[PDB]
């Protein structure tokens, strides 16, 4: 009755996708379920050579997990995002391990399953992380903690304590829901890549006047923020390269276009409009016109040569989980 069960493509994928997953209310303990159910069905189907059925079943299941995740409510986003992503994150290595036991069309199917499952993972992961980090940055008040010069006179201490608790709690859930080590560290790098974007964009849009002192104080707040990550991941600062360079620029004492050219010609961490944006905001407690002028020309030169907009704002972008799913 097995193959006849497996041919009812519709019966059982309806079971998993409406009966089991759309209704997997997390807030509940162990004994990795969805990856077990998904993976049992896929491996039965592959063994019995139903390769097309597997593809369809896996498609519906991914589309389903995707909308579950995308539909999660503001207070469920952390737990839910992590539970689902931790489960999906195992599909690529499952495909790689399936193939270790295999004819040649099956090997090709599984090869494809591995790349395609990885691509869907990368899609859901990125959109979840930005949505997750939008909410967490408001709640933890990253702006007022780091960039708000009005609150430099404050210890900062309560807010920092709240950031450290949040990250300890982010870190527990990651361990709770069993995310693999190499993805745990990636999540923390991307978390910082996200705060690079938000912090740099807010430095430009939200911070009225800037000077060397301002720059020095943000630098310290950043080093405070980064102190949590440090016993945890490889090297956290490259993730925060734009916002770190912007506030370092603010502390340079540059007095001729000749020093400036030495510092920024053929230096691409920030573009010319980003660097100009930062220096037009400079107010003592200023920039030589000669420097303001050369930037203008540089910008104009680049408008004339290339077809694409030279964006001042950043967007969050993360690497593929390709090498991080061990």
């Amino acid at each position: 009755d097995l193959l006849e069960l497996l041919m009812d493509l519709n019966c059982y994928t309806l079971e998993v996708t409406e009966g089991y997953l759309k209704k997997v209310n997390v807030t509940e303990v162990n004994g990795l379920g969805p990856i077990h159910v998904i993976t049992t069905v896929v491996s039965s189907l592959v063994r019995n050579g139903l390769l097309i059925q597997s593809s369809k079943f896996i498609s519906k299941v991914l589309l389903t997990v995707e909308s579950i995740v995308m539909s999660l409510p503001k207070d469920e986003t952390m737990l839910g995002g992590i539970f689902w992503l931790s489960n999906l994150s195992r599909l690529p290595a499952f495909a790689a391990n399936q193939k270790t036991l295999y004819d040649k069309l099956t090997l090709i199917y599984l090869n494809d399953l591995e790349n395609e499952t990885l691509k869907v993972f990368d899609k859901i992961y990125s959109t979840w992380l930005v949505k997750f980090m939008k909410h967490a940055s408001a709640h933890i008040e990253i702006f007022d903690m780091v960039l708000n010069e009005k609150l430099f006179k404050n210890s900062g201490d309560e807010k920092f304590a709240k950031l450290f608790t949040f990250l300890n709690e982010f870190d527990a859930v990651l361990c709770k829901f069993q995310v693999v080590d190499s993805m745990h560290t990636k999540i923390f790098n991307d978390t910082l890549k996200y705060l690079n974007v938000m912090l740099f964009n807010d430095l430009i849009t939200k911070c009225p006047a800037l000077n060397w002192k301002y720059g020095y104080e943000v630098d310290r707040n950043i080093e405070r923020l980064v102190s949590w990550f440090e016993p945890r991941i490889e090297d956290v600062r490259p993730n925060l390269i734009q916002i770190i360079q912007a506030v370092k620029i603010l502390q340079l004492k540059i007095s001729n276009l000749n020093e400036f050219k030495l510092l920024f010609d053929f230096w691409y961490a920030l573009n010319p409009a980003q660097i100009q944006a930062i220096l037009l905001k400079y107010k003592p407690a200023g920039v030589p016109n000669e420097i303001l002028n050369y930037l203008a020309n540089v910008i104009k030169r680049e408008n004339l040569s290339l077809p694409g907009k030279m964006e001042i704002m950043l967007s969050a972008q993360f690497d593929s989980a390709k090498n991080h799913l061990r």
